[PDB]
């Protein structure tokens, strides 16, 4: 009838009638706003985010005692004289800070360092025996930021080894411009370790820094928050649009007894979205990231409505016409075979993994699996050499070669297949009784 | 008619009938002629180029007061001492070029540092209170080129250093073989800022070059020149047989009521480059690459001819007979999914590229998934660790497997698909009422 | 009858029937278990393995006199005083580690040196005569741990010199948590080899390591492994389970007059697997490594169980059953083809090789070879130049574009061909006289 | 007749019948043959190559006053110092050779510097005057093995430094255990090219190693070269049954009125290969890779033999079938758009060029894009900024995305087309009038 109509209408049909062009309208300024929410937004995150590194990185330079001609800090000391060297030059950078440290940051009214220890020890290399005690005893030693330094280690005992503090830092490019918080105190924590018991200590620098705003602020009602609450109400009219979609939806089930489904799940996202972009305003987080997660989701849905715009001009939308068409031997194929991987990864996992890595992560492993699916990683995986078994690397290129070969093979084909398959439907059916009694 | 057969004539079938083989030799000048001209530009712009980039790189050489193990410098000081420092070796590097430097380039008849101040600071860190005026006044300070040197400098007002500064050199190996323009003053600005104010000043040296001959030149009508004037006399006799080909295509507008449509938008901007050539060989730009992109868009058109040259001689043509076929599908596709890559490099945009690059632009991130989707930049996307949030490293597998996903899933095959579909079609209409009147 | 009920039956419609869901809950318990047994062993293997090379790594962070800028060791001495310098930084070594050596491992009641001489040598550069005795007397050193040292050395008669010794080290965080042996002495050699006489002798540290228990334990009936002796319960259950499957066949070779194959193949392995990871807990032997590639050949057969799971689900398992299909032009594809694979690596092998590595391993130019199959090393293959022939180079390029041809223009395409293929007639007969009379 | 069963026979029918298994016994002898002589031959040309390369790279490590912390040596002085400090470290070196160099190599009665000098200078930076005269006399220096240093440097005028000389080596592991030449003679030039007069000489050590033997050797008809002339007497025995298979051609040309063409040619090159390497025996030449070139392009075709006899057993050969079948319309592809790329190149060449590389060979930009065509390199390509000019960059990604789309989108799919549409009608024809009469 006229509801088959209204429902089964088309969008540029409807621009030939009349009053119906405004809907649409309202949903490009629902994309362009929330696109501009991404691109205000993610001056946002960037800037704040690369703040943190730059002075995150820094603090790094200041506290390790040496960086080497290779950039990478995985290495760590052999010496006695090398920790107590470390502490030196790090204690001392604690006073030394406010004279050598070029960056603005400074103590505010400080630091720690932390020691574990084992609570029964016992070792015996001459008889063999050895006696532990699966206790561990924290000793934590204060730092005030104004000379002497005494240092109590003993050696085969040392399981871990921490120092803490938090130093105080304003971002000046970060409030002076834009509104962001401008105090981040960053709490530092630089660790050697023993854990292993192995004779190379792995020392890192770690830093979590949390947001603060200035007590008080004289520079030289807020429009850019009163427009994320606007642009906030342009995704509340968007789930407005999307309960008028909904309502469309519920007279689409009465008139039934979705692409909307993504419009109103998008700015139901963007929605507690806008909230929670208000709602990190209100926290000061600095972990609201996931705020950032939940934002961007949005992006994401709406832009697949960018999707059924473009096919909102062309109408017969063929590419995602046959890809719709045939996700169900696309997921059924990716979570059945997505199996044979896994196996493979565990068949790495016990007998290759010994030798791929120093991190030596199954995780990792995963990952590198999937990086020869991407084409590279065979030169850093086929470069390392076992050597040590003829039957170790004998099975080596095996494997390697078992499932790069199971997937040159038939992964892709299978994929490039099912792909060609519904195409041709997708050109043949474009060359229902539903459909008729509709006609 | 008679008409129809020299307009559907074969150039080969062409060959038999009389006094018709003119046109094409003429043509295949234009391509030789056109081919030299890349080449001995070639040579032109390379040369040029290199040298500025050998000088300049070593410009670096000289003025940087060090270089580390990783060859990158994209690293810059920590220190008070380290900036005084770089002062000191770059001030007394204009004094010392002419004895040290053991490149001929010398002072002209000099050097300055610029040094940009806040207009009212105040830091507070004590009450938490931050003040800052947005107005920045630059000093500028003058060197003169034949010894003390003062500084005055305070560390947290301090957003940005510079100097400039330009010096001759005149390229002895360019105008001593062949003909381009042997002066260009390298005008350098080196720059240490703290515009992040974050504890490390980035240091760069960067230099703009501009071309100026020689005043007098005594050595031991310019036959070059006039010969790219006469492959300019055969742009324009290829754009006059770009005439009689866009009279021809009158002719076929008359007869109608294209291939050549590149022939003459080649030597067009063949002809605009071959004026344009003549147009930095008066104005001795040297930022005349434009010239150059102008001038190579025509090698690039020119050489699609020389793919219905060699289609000339098999003249089924059946590779830009099927890829033009279904060009429709392939930019219909290119622009519509593309749409979703966008999508997708926002979502990347917001919550991955914090994590992703110290440049960290969205531009980059844009690049290095396409990067992926060339399969390599999964070894460097995977490798650096997330670990803040279990949330942000988990979202961080979830999408770059899920784009890593839909395209190779998604986008090779639709492409493979539609390329096999009109090779299918070109191979069976290969084994019109237009054609039919035509016969 | 009946029987071809029981044996064409659907383990899902066999769930309508009664006391049958039995076995299969059985088979994932199997399932599950052998999962474990992965899990917790991979726990075990890379605990050791890592452990092992932490120590390793580092027992040449102790003993080579030094690391350079670049990170790589392939690097060794051109000096006399080198060599002299590696001997007292080393032998020093022993003597220091109790002091210096941030590692617990210490002697154990030490070290030597070998050195290999030359039988006969005569050397006249003078008059060309080269003489040669091909006999080498090693002459060994002993070292007692706790000053002086001695040196004898002729330059031109060394081939070979090496240390060996050995040294004990009991691995803390392995026996503390969980059940490992965790005393593994590391017997090392360092090496510095003229072995070819070119004026670099190239220096490796290597050392094997053997797995011993402390002779006594007193800390603060082992149900770990009579858990894998439990889960081997579970596995000889499932090779009794694969004696009913086996009975099953043989049932079925009585009417016939597999997946279980594979089922029990796999806890055969997993069977051997749990006897033999019971018998490296006997023997504590260190390359039982080969006992954990026994172990995972299991996890992966299971996992294509896990296949015949999800496949059980679904029921058409056309992933499976395509790829089974064709896997005959595929097996004979891979065989016939990759003979001319051998041949272009020997090709590239008597030309290429002497220029692309300096190791110049055959089975590396095989690794590059199908690295390039994987889309790499173009980049460091084109990079490293000839330049001593323009026929060298000039077949280099020849070649490697002749074969990076024939596999893009030929090997992915007749791979992507007959996949093609079966999955249409796949697709095909979804939508027998033996199945005719079974119904 | 019998005549085209002869003919058209099969192999293994062949063996049904009698005194006909002789002539692919003596071809199996002659597969193994050329393998083996591949093999030991191999060993030959890659030990002696690897001791050049060895010793090579070496004296860049004695005459090279220092090394860096990065392994690339591109870099050069920027010093006078510098330059007069590389000559006092290597003529030093030539003096200090005997007692510091820990290789055998020495003098054998030496070395010499040359420097080239402009014929007339002149620069006038002040009123800008630069005069040049095109014309370079050398000087060349002397100098005998056994103290002070006498330099005469010009810094405008320099255009190249070099210095040559020849040390002897004998090889002793190569001529120990089999045979090849012991002695070659590596003549040395190192160099600093002032060649641009930029300010950074490119110093490089380049060296040229001549083949001879001892003039006497005592050591403690040879049967390997004699084995080379029996295998080579395998390979006229082989050109003896490609003669009789010539005789075969010429009496299948009578009938008729080649697989064997390519078992001839391919053994015609193995027997010139097996006469040259009797030839580089006599010459002791040293560039003698050719004949390895030369005796490999027969391992190839042999290999391709390979091919056939595989395809013996199966005798189906598809996949060699279906290949052969479309290899026109593959050929017609490569060479009619590999114009496409040629033109692309170009593209790059004027304008791109410059940017990329500081070699800056169009070859290498040549080799960069096929490196696209493999799927790596957009990381390097597109890390190195423009950012000079924003309409450089600005094609930059015009172009770099349009060729890296021409190809994705069209290069793999028009391939993996032809290559899917013959494999159909292979699978087809298998499920002619001469066939015909033949029956």
């Amino acid at each position: 009838r006229k509801l088959k109509f209204f429902f089964m209408n088309p969008c540029e049909k409807f621009w030939a009638r009349g009053r119906k062009p405004w809907k649409l309208a309202i949903q490009i300024l629902k994309i362009a706003m929330v696109t501009i929410q991404l691109v205000l937004f993610g001056l946002s995150n960037q800037m704040v985010v690369a703040f943190k590194e730059e002075n995150t990185i820094a603090f790094k330079h200041l506290f390790l005692k040496g960086y080497m001609d290779r950039m990478d800090d995985t290495y760590a000391v052999y010496t006695q004289s090398d920790v107590y060297d470390q502490l030196i030059f790090a204690v001392n950078q604690y006073l030394q800070l406010y004279n050598v440290s070029v960056g603005n940051h400074a103590y505010e009214n400080a630091m720690a360092i932390c020691q574990h220890f084992y609570k029964r020890g016992n070792i015996y290399p001459g008889n063999d025996t050895f006696d532990i005690d699966p206790e561990i005893e924290t000793e934590c030693f204060f730092v005030e930021p104004d000379n002497k330094l005494n240092l109590t280690l003993d050696f085969h005992r040392l399981l871990t080894v921490e120092l803490q503090f938090k130093l105080k830092a304003i971002n000046l490019q970060t409030v002076r411009h834009q509104e962001l918080p401008d105090c981040y105190d960053f709490t530092l924590t630089i660790t050697f370790d023993n854990k292993a018991h192995s004779g190379r200590i792995k020392i890192s620098l770690d830093n979590d820094i949390s947001i603060r705003e200035c007590k008080d602020w004289h520079v030289s009602t807020h429009y850019m928050m009163i427009f994320d609450a606007f642009v906030i109400l342009t995704c509340l009219v968007s789930l407005i649009l999307c309960i008028r979609s909904v309502i469309r939806g519920l007279q689409l089930q009465q008139e039934f007894v979705g692409w909307y489904i993504m419009i109103i799940i998008s700015d139901i996202l963007t929605i507690i979205g806008s909230i929670l972009k208000m709602e990190i305003q209100a926290k000061s987080l600095t972990s609201y990231d996931v705020c950032s997660i939940l934002l961007g989701t949005s992006t994401m849905l709406v832009w697949l409505g960018v999707i059924r715009y473009l096919g909102f001009f062309a109408k017969y939308n063929l590419l995602i016409l046959t890809l719709q068409a045939a996700l169900p031997n696309v997921i059924r194929f990716c979570c059945c075979a997505a199996m044979i991987y896994l196996g493979y990864c565990f068949c790495g996992w016990i007998v290759l993994g010994p030798y791929h890595d120093k991190f030596r992560s199954l995780n990792m492993v995963s990952e590198c699996l999937f990086s020869l699916i991407n084409g590279d990683d065979m030169f850093a995986t086929f470069a390392k050499m076992q050597q040590k078994s003829y039957l170790v690397w004998l099975f080596s290129r095996i494997y390697l070669y078992s499932f790069i070969s199971l997937f040159i093979y038939m992964i892709l084909s299978l994929f490039i297949a099912l792909i060609t398959d519904t195409y041709e439907t997708i050109k043949q059916y474009q060359q229902t009784e539903l459909r008729t009694f509709i006609s």
